[PDB]
């Protein structure tokens, strides 16, 4: 029968454990690739037609965790896989048992909670993951705010004949949550109870992004006096700055600055000034960069938030306004994809942005963004395996 | 490390394979432990925190191949295998290339498609797949009308403060479609150009019901004249009365009637009509059953549309009207679902249901749903390793 093709492919499954299981550390394309064979594995196990249902199977699991986690069933069951009953959580969150029984049949079979009995389910490592700091800082934003959106995509590029009219302010995020006009930083601070879980799922970094990429050291050490500075722009929470401190620390009494919107300001500005960094109020987008000439003005994980055109050339004008030619540099700090070969999370961050006019470039869009705004590159920072990498530019 | 995880999880799963390849045909459990296994080794190899971002990868998947399939990219590409460039295809479809490009990286890294080289696309079998009947009548009517409810099941109850508040007439479905008071077929089939689409995806029998379950033969010929009938309820397109005339073949010149609402008989009518069986308009909410006393009146995939109460008892009640006593039965053909040990099948065929008010039923269940409507339990028709089983009764 088919028994065949399952064979072959739990070879190759066996094939590429053996080979991840004896590659030193130099994220590995093994751990890609033994990913990969076991997805084949299932898929072959189902067959084609039953495995395109997996779409089906996906988004009730999704909504599922989405809505036990926002109901409390995480955090009502015991953290240590100590069961508990339908009865008892439903007592203890106020979810109906009904609604809950059924909820749990999508986050047991493969899901990450254990059915260990009737009506009685236990966390599991997988499960009790959604409590830590990323993931419960970025899963109910992400599942609140932006994955309606995504499934809405197609919605949108239907109403102009699936061609692009995607833009920061009309796009996925303005058609579902009805808001055309206002990009999606615009729309979430509006409302203040949203600035806390916003600015949450902002630090998170569930990769762990290498901030050691760059000589920090090196730049800011041969500044003397205003151009020993650097500027956090968007810099939010300030863990970035936080690892560039971190990251060189025989300081010239240097100036270290963050630079956000006032609600996101508002939230980190004790704790930012505290460990000694100065919240300044600053919007890329209607002013220009306060700060003259420091060594770097710095930004992570915004460019991907903004197409070239408006926004993109706006960002770089306003702070190319404050920049020494010769003394005062650009560091670009985001995912660079590649042009084959991508992952599951590249696809993941970029079509999520597609929903609010964002999107992941590759080299060679870092490149035409460098152009369009009168920028050299200097040098692409990549420490391979490494997602992230550091466009480096000088003015023209 | 937890390369001793990884291990531990290979054998489990070169385990399982071994037990299921020497299996004979006794849908397996063999085959769903294999499952299992292969799941628990991609989770173990991503770790945990790394894997609860896969709802994220799971939702752009469903949004791109949604997207993909509607604006005819699986259409324009060549069935077989052979390659097809970005722009090749965005000419075919009119699909902006920009955005094909990006969809792509979500459908290809383990996506049912090929990656063949940059902006290069193939199918495979798992991407052709969604061309076949089944799925092409199921995955767009689910993805346009049914995945955004569920998404927004979290929603709907949050407005209720996690209680159940869900009918059939107000619901996610309502909430996200903007149709308070509609239910489901109601909205769908008010626009008339949804009533060939959804109809076909009311065909859709991916998991092929297996219709020999219940001796059509004996009850049907020992019907003497009025007796001799059988009435396919909700019947829609026909092919479980198809099934059933093709279950029983040494016909005493029987009477075979398939009932559904209008927009339905009127798709199928011609079709019906043609294989000897008659189309009759009924509304099991409005009206009383018509036809008379004949040997079964039999339900295939209706009651997991509806709750018990109220529209459950009324469809019952309206056809406990036309029943004999002695000589007419009923039969509930649906899922039973375990009350331990469901899978992903299970569950995302009941909580897609629970958008729309309706729910897949225990053995328990069905029991209550008998007992609030006056019937007494004959048998319950299960052939183990089938989903379906098949509830029979008479009237009290
Ligand atoms: C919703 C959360 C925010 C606002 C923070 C987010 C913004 C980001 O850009 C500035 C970002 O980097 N994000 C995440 C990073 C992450 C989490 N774990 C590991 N890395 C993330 O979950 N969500 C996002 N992201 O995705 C690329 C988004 C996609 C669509 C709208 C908004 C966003
Ligand atoms: C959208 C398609 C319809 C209207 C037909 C559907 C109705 C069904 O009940 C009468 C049904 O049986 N369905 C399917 C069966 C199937 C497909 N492949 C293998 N079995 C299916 O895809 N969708 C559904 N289903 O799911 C249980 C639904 C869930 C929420 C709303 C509407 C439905
Ligand atoms: N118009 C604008 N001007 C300045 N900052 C903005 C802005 N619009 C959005 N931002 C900020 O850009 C940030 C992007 S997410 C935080 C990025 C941070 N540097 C990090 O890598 O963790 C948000 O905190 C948001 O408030
Ligand atoms: N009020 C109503 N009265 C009669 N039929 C209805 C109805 N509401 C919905 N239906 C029908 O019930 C059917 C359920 S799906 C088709 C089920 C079919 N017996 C099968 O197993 O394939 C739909 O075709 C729908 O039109």
């Amino acid at each position: 029968a088919q028994k065949i093709a399952v064979q072959k492919d739990v070879d190759e499954v066996v094939a590429a454990a053996q080979r991840f299981l004896h590659g030193s550390g130099n994220s590995d394309e093994a751990k890609v690739d033994l990913q990969k064979k076991a997805s084949n594995l299932v898929q072959t196990i189902r067959g084609p037609i039953p495995a395109a249902l997996s779409s089906m199977e996906d988004i009730v699991k999704v909504a599922s965790l989405r809505t036990l986690f926002e109901a409390g069933v995480f955090h009502a069951m015991p953290k240590g896989g100590a069961s508990m009953t339908a009865s008892e959580i439903s007592a203890q969150t106020g979810l109906d048992k009904g609604i809950l029984i059924r909820l749990m049949r999508a986050v047991t079979p493969l899901g990450p909670f254990h059915e260990v009995g009737e009506e009685e389910y236990a966390h599991t490592p997988f499960s009790e993951a959604y409590l830590t700091a990323d993931i419960a800082g970025c899963f109910p934003v992400m599942s609140n705010f932006i994955f309606g959106p995504v499934l809405q995509i197609c919605d949108f590029l239907r109403q102009n004949n699936w061609k692009d009219a995607i833009t920061t302010r009309n796009n996925p995020f303005t058609l579902a949550h009805n808001c055309p006009g206002e990009t999606m930083f615009e729309h979430l601070y509006k409302n203040s109870k949203n600035v806390a879980p916003v600015t949450k799922a902002e630090a998170a970094d569930v990769d762990q992004i290498a901030m050691d990429l760059y000589p920090w050291e090196e730049r800011l050490s041969d500044a003397k006096g205003s151009n020993a500075t650097l500027v956090d722009i968007a810099g939010s929470h300030g863990n970035g700055t936080r690892a560039i401190m971190a990251l060189a620390p025989k300081l010239n009494g240097c100036r270290f600055i963050v630079q956000d919107l006032e609600p996101v300001i508002g939230e980190h500005s004790q704790a930012l000034r505290a460990e000694g960094i100065e919240p300044q109020v600053y919007d890329f987008l209607k002013q220009e960069q306060p700060v003259h000439g420091a060594s770097i003005y710095y930004f992570r994980r915004v460019f991907h938030d903004w197409p070239d055109l408006p926004e993109g050339k706006k960002i770089l004008d306003n702070t190319r306004a404050a920049m020494s030619r010769e003394h005062s540099r650009i560091l670009i700090h985001d995912i660079i994809v590649p042009e084959i070969g991508a992952t599951m999370s590249h696809a993941w961050q970029d079509l999520s942005l597609m929903a609010i006019g964002g999107m992941e470039r590759t080299e060679k869009d870092f490149a035409r963004l460098l152009d369009i705004a009168g920028l050299a590159l200097v040098k692409v920072w990549r420490k391979p395996g490494d997602m992230m990498g550091i466009i480096e530019a000088r003015l023209k």
